[PDB]
C-alpha cells in the first residue's frame, strides 16, 4: 500500500537505499528506486517501464530493483484527497533515485504543474533530455543526423510562476509602481508576468553541460537564448554561460570568434566549440542544418521548446527520454505528457518511459550494460517494423502494434539476446 | 513622378484611385493605388522584380480590367539621398492614406526603421504564410505545410521591459516584490516582465477568424504555453477563444464541443476553433502538419513556430510576410537585405513576388493574381529555373539571375492555360 503521509514510512522489505556523500554516489546492487504511474497515458507506459528493466537487470544476477510505489495526480487524489503528499516528495528525496510518469497540468485554471512542484521541490536543476535516432520511421529526412542533448534550466524563466491575473488588485499594484517609478505603461487589461534569470542557476547548469560533454566526448556545445531581445535575462544567460566556460575549462573551449582568428576557420581536434545561436534560428538550424549541433544549452522555456521540436524530427516524443538531475538526486521521466485522448486504449508508445528508465539506470546509477541491452532491443524492434501506431504511421505498410505487445516484442528480445 | 519628402508633396500617381476603408470595410476600385518602398540593399532588386510580375499576372487573370497604380515611397537610403532623413513623415503619411504597402527590406541604423513604421501605422498583427513550392526541404512531409501564423506583433517579453541584474531598479523591483507579494527573487537575477492584454489578443483573433472566412481554412489553432504561465498565455487562450464565441458564433466550432457536444466529428461548414501546448505545437507542426491551417499566437510562440515552419519548407530566403492593422497592411519578405547581393542580379526575388501576393491576392482579395503567381514559381522550381539559392542544391543546375528568373515567372503567366490553373480559384 502506497504511502500517504510522512508518518508512512518504509523502504520495500528486501533493499537497501542508494546513497550519496562526500560527490560520489553508492549503488548497493540492491537499490530501492521509487515510482510514480502519473496521469492518463502515464500507469500504461510506467507498467511497460518496470515489466522491461527487470527483464534487463536480470541479464549481465548480481542485481535486482526494488520498486517502491509513490503517489502523485489522480492516484494520490483517490488515496491520500491532494495532488502532491509530502511524503511522495520526501520518498524521493530518501530513495535518491525515482521514475516518474507524466502528471496531468490544467490550463489557463486550476493547479500549478505538479512536474515543474517536483523539480522546484527537489532541486532538480538540469533536465537532460537526449535525441537518438534508432531507425524509426521519421518525418526528417535527415533524422539520422540528429543526436543531440538538451541542457534545460530546470528552475527558473517564467516556469518561476511570477504572474497575476489582469483584473486582481495585485496586478494593478504593479502597473502603478512601474508607471510611476519607470514610466513604464502597461494596459489596464493586461496580464503581467515576471521573468527571472539568475548568475547562479545559469552557470551551474553550463558546468555539468562542460563535464557531460567532455565525459562522452561531444565538441559542440550551444547556448539558445533570444538575447537580442531580451537583453538582460536571455542575453544575461548567454553572456553567464560564456563566462563560466571560459572561467572554469579554458584549456577545454574554444569560441566561433576565436576559431575564426586563431585556427583558421576550424575547431582544433580536443577542444570543445562554444557558440550560440538566436533561438528561433536555433529551432530552423536543428532542422536544416541537425548534424552541427550536439550539446545544447537553454533557460526553462526555450529548452521546453527544443527538445519537444528535435524528438519530433525524429519520430516523436513517444522515443523521448528525460532526466531530472540535481546534486546526487535525479527523477527520470518521459518527455511527453499525459496524452489523454490515448489514455486507456493500449495505443501509446513505452518507449520513452522504457528510456527514461534506461538513462536513470544506465547513465546517473552506473549500470551501462542495462541502457545497452535497453539500446539493442528499441533497436531490433525498430529496424524491423514492429512497432506503435506513432512510429508506424510515418511509413507505408507498416502494421502498427499495441502497447502491450510491443512491450512483449521488447521482453522476449532482452531475454533471447547474445550479450 | 519623383517620390515625395514632405507631406504637401504627397500626390497618389494619375490614373489610380485609392482604396478605402470605412465601416470594417475595404474598398478595393479596379484601378487601385499601391505604395511601394524599394527600401535597401537587394530591396529595389527584388521589390521591382514584384512588381512586374505582379503586374503581369493582373493583366493576364483580369484582362486590363485591372491594374495597380504603383506609388513610390522612400525609407531608408533612396530616402536619405532624396530627403535627407531615413524615414520621412510623409512616407508614413503615404502608407496611412493607401491603406496597402509592399516595401523592401530596410536597414537598421548604427531605433529600427521597420519597428518605427508598424508602431506609427499600428500593424498590430505579423502575418506569416508557410507554404511548400517545390523546393529541395528538409521535411518529408514539405508538401502538407500550408499554413498561415497570426503573430500578435506589440506586447509579450517583445514588449522591452526589463531591467539588468545589477541595475538600482532591479532591487527596487525585488524589495516591491519581496514586501508586497512575498515573492523572493535572486539577487543576481535579470528581470524581464511580460504583458498579455484582452485588447491586444482579441484584435489579432479577429483577424485571424477573418482570414480563415476569407480564404476558406477549416482550422484556428491557438498556440500557447497556458499551463505554465496561466495569467498571459493562459489568458491569451482564453480571450481568443471568447472572440470566437462571441463574433463569429455560427461560423465556429470548438475542439471541446466536438469532444461532448458531438460526435468527434467536426460538424460540415464550421472552422474548428483549437489549441495546443506551445511545445506540444512545435512537435504537431513537424509531425501532423497537414492538420494545421491558421496558428494564432503571442508575439514569441509566433515568432518561433513561423520560423520553425518555414525551415521546413525549405523557404526560409523565399518567406512572404505582411504587418496588418485595421484599414491597413504593409507586406514585406521576412529577409533582410542581403548586402553581399546587392545590386549583383543574384537574389531570389520570390519572397518579395509572394508578399506582394499575399497583399494583392489575399489581403486586397484579387484571389486569381495568387492563384497565378504561385503557380508560375511552382513551374519555375519544377522546371529548375531557379537563383543560385535553390539553384545550389540541384546538382548541375545553371542557376539565372534575379531579372532572368523574373522573365520565366512572366512567361509561365503569359502563357498560362487559365481554364486549368484557375478552376476553383476565380471570383
Ligand atoms: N512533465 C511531464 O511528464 C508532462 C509533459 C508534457 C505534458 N504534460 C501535461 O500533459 C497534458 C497533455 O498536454 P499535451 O497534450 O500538450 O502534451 P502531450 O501529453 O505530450 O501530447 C502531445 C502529443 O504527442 C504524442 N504523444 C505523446 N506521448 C506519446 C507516446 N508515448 N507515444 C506516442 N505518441 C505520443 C501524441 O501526438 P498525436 O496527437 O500527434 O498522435 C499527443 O497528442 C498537459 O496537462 C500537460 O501539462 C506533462
Ligand atoms: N525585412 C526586413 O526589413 C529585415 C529583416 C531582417 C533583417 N533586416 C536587416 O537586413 C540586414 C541584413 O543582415 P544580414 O547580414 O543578416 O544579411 P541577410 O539579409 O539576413 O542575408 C543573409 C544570408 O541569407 C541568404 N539570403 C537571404 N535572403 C535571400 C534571398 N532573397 N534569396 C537568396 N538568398 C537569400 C544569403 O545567402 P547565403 O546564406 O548563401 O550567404 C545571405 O548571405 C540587417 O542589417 C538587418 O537589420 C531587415
Ligand atoms: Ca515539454
Ligand atoms: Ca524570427
Amino acid at each position: 500500500s502506497p504511502p500517504c503521509t510522512t508518518e508512512e514510512l518504509s523502504p520495500p522489505p528486501g533493499g537497501s537505499l542508494v546513497e550519496y556523500s562526500g560527490g560520489s554516489l553508492r549503488v548497493p546492487d540492491n537499490p530501492v528506486v521509487a515510482f510514480i504511474r502519473g496521469d492518463g497515458v502515464g500507469p500504461e507506459v510506467v507498467e511497460s517501464a518496470l515489466k522491461v528493466v527487470d527483464a534487463a537487470v536480470k541479464k549481465v544476477g548480481s542485481r535486482r530493483i526494488v520498486w517502491w510505489e509513490l503517489l502523485a495526480g489522480h492516484l494520490a487524489r483517490e488515496k491520500c484527497g491532494e495532488l502532491l503528499p509530502k511524503a511522495t516528495l520526501e520518498g524521493i528525496r530518501l530513495a535518491r533515485v525515482a521514475l516518474k510518469g507524466p502528471l496531468e497540468t490544467p490550463v489557463g485554471t486550476g493547479y500549478r504543474s505538479l512536474n515543474v512542484a517536483i523539480r522546484q521541490a527537489l532541486d532538480l536543476y538540469a533536465n537532460i533530455r537526449p535525441v537518438r535516432y534508432y531507425g524509426q520511421p521519421a518525418p526528417h529526412k535527415y533524422a539520422d543526423r540528429v543526436d543531440m542533448v538538451i541542457f534545460r534550466e530546470n528552475t527558473e524563466d517564467v516556469y518561476a510562476g511570477i504572474e497575476w491575473p489582469h483584473d486582481s488588485p495585485e496586478a494593478a499594484r504593479i502597473r502603478r509602481f512601474l508607471a510611476e517609478e519607470f514610466g513604464i505603461s502597461i494596459r489596464e487589461d493586461a496580464g503581467i508576468g515576471v521573468k527571472p534569470i539568475s548568475r547562479f542557476a545559469t552557470r551551474r547548469l553550463m558546468e555539468r553541460a562542460l563535464e557531460w560533454a567532455l565525459r562522452n566526448g561531444n565538441t559542440v556545445v550551444t547556448i539558445m537564448h533570444k538575447g537580442n531581445i531580451m537583453k538582460y535575462t536571455e542575453g544575461a544567460f548567454m553572456r553567464w554561460a560564456y563566462e563560466v566556460a571560459l572561467e572554469k575549462f579554458r584549456e577545454h573551449v574554444v569560441t566561433e570568434q576565436e576559431v575564426q582568428e586563431k585556427y583558421g576557420g576550424v575547431r582544433p581536434e580536443g577542444k570543445i566549440l562554444v557558440n550560440d545561436r538566436i533561438a528561433d534560428n536555433m529551432l530552423q538550424q536543428i532542422i536544416t542544418r541537425p548534424w552541427d549541433y550536439q550539446v545544447i544549452v537553454a533557460p526553462n522555456l526555450n529548452g521546453d521548446y527544443i527538445s519537444d521540436a528535435a524528438s519530433a524530427l525524429v519520430g516523436g516524443i513517444g522515443m523521448a527520454a528525460g532526466m531530472n538531475m540535481g546534486d546526487g538526486i535525479a527523477v527520470a521521466e518521459p518527455v511527453h505528457g499525459t496524452a489523454p485522448k490515448y489514455a486507456g486504449k493500449d495505443l501509446i508508445n513505452p518507449s520513452a518511459e522504457i528510456l527514461s528508465a534506461s538513462l536513470l539506470i544506465g547513465e546517473f546509477m552506473g549500470w551501462r550494460e542495462v541502457k545497452s541491452i535497453v539500446e539493442y532491443a528499441i533497436r531490433k524492434a525498430v529496424q524491423s517494423k514492429k512497432v506503435t501506431q506513432d512510429l508506424a504511421r510515418h511509413m507505408p505498410g507498416v502494421q502498427p502494434l499495441r502497447t502491450s505487445e510491443y512491450t512483449e516484442t521488447l521482453i522476449a528480445y532482452i531475454d533471447e539476446a547474445d550479450l
